[PDB]
Order: structure tokens, then sequence, then C-alpha cells
């Protein structure tokens, strides 16, 4: 469950054997995040320091940090994949909010136009784009968050 | 003034036309910190976003993040320079705690490395002169260790 500020790995609702994850794992900024298999101990690239950085409670806002990289989860255009550029902290495309779906959560863009962390075409299988897309009240919308 | 997490000039207690600065404002990652003129807006690079990783009030621990590079604060080495270079947010030597310099006041903190070790966040030699190094050095709360938290 989320609890608050901490490291975690993110998991798609509809395929809990899969993380998210950024891309080869590199320290070069820029790589795209995909679903990847867990395993049974994640990698620090598919774990996510989520670091508070304005308001509480239901008007929080959070980076969501890369562990191996420091670099921030951003929605860059609608509909299109997500990555872990180097940004401004202060840039709202690399800032989110994180709500109760109706245990289950939704992933959500300071910049509402950007959208929410999707997984492309509702995939279960690993190396799916994950895509901020529009809400659309979908399964392929919902998180979870498990302590690590 | 600090309310936690925001973004900030880091003004040093004895130098307060002076904020913490990114030496030269580059994307890379590895510059090194100094104190240096306000200027009448502060550049980017002069400018960091406090976010909370862990705990809360009594408990908290930040990162100090600059706004220009995204690079975090970084204690490297006792009574050192203090850097933003790549590194991981859970590594104890990017996190700090901010606490109040004197009791029954919340207007001027110490910054101080979660690496016990490594000490407070300090004007080298007290100076009170632009461009001064600003090191991790042994933690006294002395008043080169004093800062504000200035934001709009």
């Amino acid at each position: 469950g989320f609890k608050g500020v901490g490291t975690y790995e993110i998991v798609p609702y509809q395929a809990p054997s899969l993380n998210l994850n950024a891309w080869e794992g590199k320290l070069e900024p820029g790589a795209v995040v995909r679903t990847y298999t867990r395993g049974d101990k994640p990698s620090d690239n598919a774990k996510w320091q989520v670091a508070l950085v304005a308001g509480s409670g239901d008007s929080a806002e959070y980076l969501i940090i890369n562990v191996h990289s420091g670099y921030f989860l951003t929605a860059t255009k609608e509909n299109h994949i997500v990555s872990t550029p180097q940004i401004s902290p202060t840039d709202p495309s690399a800032r989110w909010t994180i709500k109760p779906a109706t245990e289950v959560f939704t992933i959500n863009n300071k910049v509402s136009e950007l959208g929410q962390l999707t997984v492309k075409d509702y995939s279960t299988h690993s190396g799916a784009d994950v895509l901020s897309a529009s809400a659309k009240t979908a399964d392929n919308q919902k998180w979870y968050f498990d302590a690590k």
C-alpha cells in the first residue's frame, strides 16, 4: 500500500508479476519507462523514491525518483511513453498526485492535459510501454505501491 | 520561510545578501556549491527544492535538489566542499535534516547530513564574501552553520 513518502515498487494492476522499470537501468538521462518482470528482489532501476514536494494528504504532489539514476518520472506528451529525463524538480510535468482508484491507486500528472500513468494496450506482458494518457477509469490506469 | 517541502533560496545567516549557489549553473553533474550574491531575482542554480523522503516532523529527512540541474546536494567528505553529483535518492550522504538552530523559534536552521560524521552545511572560514566554499563540516551549530529559507 501507498503510505506516503518512501521507496516503492510500482506495480501495474492488471499484471502484478511486473513492475515499473526504467528501461536498461543506465545512468544516462532520458530512459523510457516500461513494465518488466519483477524478479524476487527488484533491481534499483525498478525502485522509485516517492518524494513529497508540495501540499499534504489530499493536496500532496510528489516526484517519483528512480532509485538507480536519480532522474524523475516525467510525462512529455499525452498518449506518449513516460521517461526519466534530466528535468527541474519544479517542472509540473515531473510532478504527480497519487490517489485511491475508488490498495489500488492512480498516478496523475500535475499537468492535467498529460493524464495519468497507463499501460499501453492493456498489456499484461513484460516490456509494455507505460504512457501518460487521459483518465478513462480503466484497469490499465490502476497501480499498486509495494514498500521496499 | 520554512514550511517543510518547497522551493527556496537558502541564505547564510552571516551573509544574508548571498545564497547557496551551484557554481557555474551547468547541467552536468558534480558542481561544487559556494555562496554567491542573491541578485534582484534568484538564478535557477541558486534555487533548491526541499523534498521529503522519509519521516515527518521530528524524523523528517529531505533531499535538497538543485532547481536548474535536478541533482542532489551531497556531502562527499568530512570538512570538504559539498557538491551536486548524480546520486541515488536513497544514499544517506544526499539526505539532510533541517532543524531549528535554537528552540522556541522557526526561522534560523541547521542543515545536517544524514551521515552524522559528515556534519553540517557550513560556510568556509565564516566568510561573508561572495564565492566562499560551502562545506560539510564538524557540527557545532556555529553562526556559519545557520541558514534561512527565503521563498515566494
